[PDB]
């Protein structure tokens, strides 16, 4: 008779579930991982059966923790995944994740003929192999057999929900990650379907994130430890949910998350695409569009620098301590952070990192700090593509392990020159999934109400003096990036 | 029993070496003197201080033996500039090659096409180290002292003048003023007129082997020598370091890398570079020193040793770098930390690591520094020898070249044998040799080989040489990409 909501987050490498009480308070969480399938270089698949097994296990463990009813289970999910089902609804492929680069040549050719540009103009999908549309084109050319027998092309969230309810439905924000969803109609682009040789019937139907998918099959009602009145809430993408999950529900705010990798995002009231296709535009509904830049080179690069500049015994705190002994701007040392190639803002998979501007004045602290500043400059570079000459947002709602320290929080404030707002809850995705459930159940109505759950913790205002230093130094960062932009192909 | 003293009048210190009659060094002594840096770019020294050190050293060396000093010969720093007044007293300190006062004057001359003209005429690269540019600067902003200067000379000239009363320079030293005409081997009249300087205000020019006599009696006593002790005019450190490693003709190259570095070769006629990337300094009618002075040698190694790593010894650094593959997984290090002269001639240059990946760990970065220092020297050497036959070997010296590792690396990158020398002190050795020529004890320059012996030889490993041959174009691509970006870091 006490009611609860479970929010699920179906990520690459692991799913996390959070159990929330009817006041929105998290009362427990459980997560379980699965291996990535990387036989060959560029390969990045996972077994949908394993993921679904983790899902049942997580939900069961959560329900074991309480004596009450699960009113709803809502979903946040990785984007861009692709799975083929045959006519018997059986798996024809693994889940081909966003990180699989099998379509990389397909994209390059599309880019040369002006096709990738057209897909971007139609769907808001950047010219990158992560998209289902490019993977489908690759499959159709190089794996004719499976392409022939595929009757459904879906993502992992659709797969999971299908196993639970026998229904095949995707939400708008997830269709937004296929590269097939038309920005203006918010249904599949007919021209692109024709080129794909895919029929609308071979794709899930599109509904709103709050749609209740009912009923769950009795089998799984038992296995999951739930009621026959437990609802499935369709849910949404991790990108969208992570954004509203930090209360960045409109264009006055941006969401900056930086963990191993990073992302800058904002929600606008109409489709808006970039002439240089430097950021994605993923619809959420007719009056909300998610703009953003996924950025590879976040804390993963901080980690590389920590181990390389020092040694594998240097703590993150030790590194930060040393970096802080250099002046703001690192005496003009520039670090381009593109260690793993880069998506936003430069969209060059061959890019590599650089230190430029060294002199005998640059000692360890200058190099350490340049790394941190470069990481943030890169993010500000991506953010600046979004904003352009529009209203600067009045705050950046910030999360992620790279932004743990006050030093980095303040540095972001100083470089972005807007206040940085940290959040009480880092698990923004399950939180916002939980919120969609509350909407479906009639417990909340307007989106803005998520603010009561997604609460702000600390605010960091730009220090005017340092902000000026960084404002003068950013153009030099861009000069060095520009100078080297055409030089990366050489390294390989 | 007769001995010869070879003197090396360097920046910050002078070193004397006493050689016996068979060219064997039997003792040495050195004395330092402060650099005068009141402001940025300034690099002066007090010539009286230097001359004091010279006397002490010579006296100290004489106190080490029972015999005669047959001769005292000179190897000297280049590009120094001292002005004397009508009373012959110092109007200025020795303004060394490192002094930057004339940097603006050079930039302007370079824009007007005059700096190019100076290079065409004299073989002097477009750089403020040159007396000619320092004179132009003085003429326009130190007009007082410019007005009263009756003699413009260098430190070697000052010393010999104090000892002897005679103002004499040798060809190799004249070659470093930026006023000596390549074709005539005398002061360039057109340049003299622009400077508004009369041939009389400059030392006479003589052969490096010319005996200057007599020595003033006051110094014969002070120095501990004889009335027949000969002063040999001597020559520049650059020229003497080259013949002092037995690199006497175009079939050889001299590579020295200590704190800084230099690549040099001697050819039989004037040769200048369309891009002016190397100097051409006459020694005589049929011998011209081509070279690149390279700032970023062991000084950059030392920076990396401390910055990348603690208190790593040089050997630890070497050990770590050797755990990286040849080519450092294609990581490029442009080593221009202190700006650069040869080969890029950009005082605003800075260093870079370009091509970083998570594959690049401490070993790759350490190794890329060493490869980059060497690539930079190979870049400068390549300017020298283009459109010519490669030298048959590189004659190598310097603390940076101490380890077999770096020696072998030089072989692999240059793709020519590296011959290391028994004698690192090439300058005073060649200075001593000059004295032997003047004393009649040697005739042909080629006989310097009897004294400057090879110690070891390193032959290119064809496998690694191939690797580096493929990597050098990438090093140049990155250098080229960034060449125009340095002015922005001010
Ligand atoms: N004190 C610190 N300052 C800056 N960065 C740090 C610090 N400590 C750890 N990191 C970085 O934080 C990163 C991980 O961030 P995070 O904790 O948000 O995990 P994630 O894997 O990116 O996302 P999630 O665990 O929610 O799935 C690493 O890449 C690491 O180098
Ligand atoms: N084992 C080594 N390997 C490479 N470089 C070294 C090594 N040891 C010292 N160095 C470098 O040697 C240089 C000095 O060269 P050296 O010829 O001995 O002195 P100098 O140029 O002042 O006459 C320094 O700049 C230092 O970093
Ligand atoms: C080829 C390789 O190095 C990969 O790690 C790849 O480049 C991924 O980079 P992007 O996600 O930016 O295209
Ligand atoms: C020392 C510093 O100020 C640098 O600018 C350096 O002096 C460059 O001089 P070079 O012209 O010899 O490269
Ligand atoms: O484009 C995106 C979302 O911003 C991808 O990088 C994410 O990894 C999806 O899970």
């Amino acid at each position: 008779s006490l009611k609860y909501i479970i929010g699920m987050d179906v990520g690459t490498t692991a799913t996390k579930g959070v159990l929330y009480d009817i006041n929105g308070k998290a009362v427990a969480s459980v997560s379980k991982g699965y291996p990535l399938i990387q036989t060959k270089v560029g390969q990045a698949e996972e077994d949908p059966k394993l993921i679904f097994d983790a899902v049942q296990e997580i939900i069961f463990d959560l329900t074991q923790k309480i004596d009450g009813k699960i009113a709803a289970i809502s979903w946040s999910s990785q984007m861009h995944s692709l799975i083929g089902l045959g006519s018997d609804d059986e798996l024809l492929t693994n889940s081909i994740t966003w990180a699989d680069n099998c379509a990389k040549s397909i994209v390059q050719d599309a880019k040369n003929r002006g096709f990738a540009q057209q897909i971007y103009r139609k769907t808001g999908m950047p010219m990158h192999p992560m998209a289902p549309i490019y993977k489908l084109l690759w499959l159709k050319n190089k794996k004719t057999e499976v392409f022939s027998q595929a009757q459904k092309w879906i993502g992992i969230k659709e797969y999971i929900i299908f196993r639970l309810t026998g229904k095949l439905v995707t939400d708008t924000t997830m269709a937004a990650g296929t590269g097939i969803l038309n920005l203006k109609t918010l249904t599949w682009d007919q021209e692109l379907l024709d080129i794909l040789k895919i029929k609308k019937e071979q794709l899930p139907k599109i509904a709103q994130p709050t749609k209740v998918i009912f009923p769950i099959k009795t089998e799984y009602v038992k296995k999951l430890g739930i009621d026959s009145d437990t609802k499935i809430i369709l849910g949404a993408s991790d990108g969208y949910l992570s954004t509203i999950g930090v209360n960045a529900i409109d264009s006055d705010h941006c969401a900056l998350n930086v963990g191993t990798s990073g992302a800058i995002r904002t929600i606008v009231d109409q489709p808006k695409i970039d002439p240089s296709a430097s950021y994605f535009c993923y619809p959420a509904d007719k009056t909300h569009y998610l703009l953003g830049g996924p950025v590879n080179n976040g804390g993963i690069v901080f980690n590389w620098a920590r181990q390389t500049l020092f040694d594998a015994d240097e703590t993150p705190q030790d590194f930060l301590d040393v970096a802080q002994t250099a002046p703001a701007g690192s005496r003009n040392l520039i670090f381009l952070p593109y260690l793993g190639g880069e998506r936003a803002p430069i969209w060059d998979a061959n890019a590599r990192g650089s230190f430029v501007g060294l002199t005998r004045m640059h000692q360890k602290p200058e190099m350490a700090r340049a790394v941190i500043e470069g990481i943030i400059f890169n993010l500000y570079d991506a953010a600046s593509n979004l904003i352009k000459n529009t209203k600067k947002p009045v705050a950046i709602n910030a999360t992620g392990g790279f932004l743990k320290s006050d030093f980095v929080r303040q540095l972001c404030a100083n470089i972005f020159n807007v206040p940085i707002v940290t959040m009480k809850e880092q698990q923004s995705g399950t939180l916002a999934a939980m919120f969609l459930a509350r909407q479906a159940l009639g417990l909340n109505q307007d989106l803005s109400e998520i603010g009561q759950f997604a609460q702000a913790d600390k605010v960091y205002f730009p220090n005017p003096k340092e902000a000026a230093t960084y404002q003068k130094l950013f153009p030099l960062y861009c000069e060095i990036r520009n100078a080297l932009a055409a030089s990366y192909g050489k390294f390989s």
